[PDB]
């Protein structure tokens, strides 16, 4: 089972100058709760995004994906292909842009975050991937968050 866990403003964007481009302290307690105990993978950069404080992010086996065969993750799994990094039987995948393109086809279930947040998709920026009609979800109730902004959960999946 590998799984894909990301959140998004409505027009895709889920990253920006190598940030996340607004605050949601509920969602980061969404993705612990979903991904703790587990196998997690994301790309170097994802990685290098990570506050030092939760680098490597606790209570999960991290494994970042690099193409360079020396880089330095300490706490983390380094590995060099996508093969190398999928093995789990149970694996979430945790960014970015790059990543979330490369491992959607592993997929068979998404955890989706959406953000009520007018921003416009501009050049450089690290999208989140588009589910086709191969998957089926589930939407939540939209929610507001203590940092003004209204959020919703969005579960997929496909056989
Ligand atoms: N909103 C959300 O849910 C999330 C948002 N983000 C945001 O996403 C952005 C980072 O995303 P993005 O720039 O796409 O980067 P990624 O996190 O996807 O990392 C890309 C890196 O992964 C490695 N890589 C990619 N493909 C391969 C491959 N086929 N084999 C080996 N290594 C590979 C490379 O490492 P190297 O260069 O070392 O070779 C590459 O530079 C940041 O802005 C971050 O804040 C991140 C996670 C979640
Ligand atoms: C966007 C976030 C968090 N939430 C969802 N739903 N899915 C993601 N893949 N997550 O990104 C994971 C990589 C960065 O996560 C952290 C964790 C703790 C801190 Br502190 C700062 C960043």
């Amino acid at each position: 089972m590998v799984g894909l866990i990301w959140a998004q403003a409505t027009s895709g964007v889920i990253g920006r100058g190598g940030d996340i481009p607004w605050r949601l302290p509920e969602d980061q307690a969404h993705f612990r709760e979903i991904t703790m105990g587990h196998t997690i993978v994301m790309g170097r950069r994802t990685w290098d995004s990570l506050p030092a404080k939760v680098r490597p992010l606790p209570g999960r086996r991290n494994v970042v994906l690099s193409r360079q065969a020396d880089f330095m993750a300490s706490g983390a799994e380094v590995v060099g292909s996508l093969e190398e990094a999928l093995t789990s039987p149970e694996t979430w995948v945790i960014g970015g842009g790059q990543v979330y393109a490369l491992a959607l086809p592993y997929a068979t279930r998404c955890e989706v975050t959406e953000v009520d947040i007018g921003l416009p998709r501009e050049a450089g920026d690290a999208l989140a991937p588009v589910l086709d009609e191969t998957w089926r979800g589930e939407t939540g109730e939209w929610r507001f968050s203590r940092s003004g902004l209204r959020y919703r959960l969005y579960s997929y999946h496909r056989s």
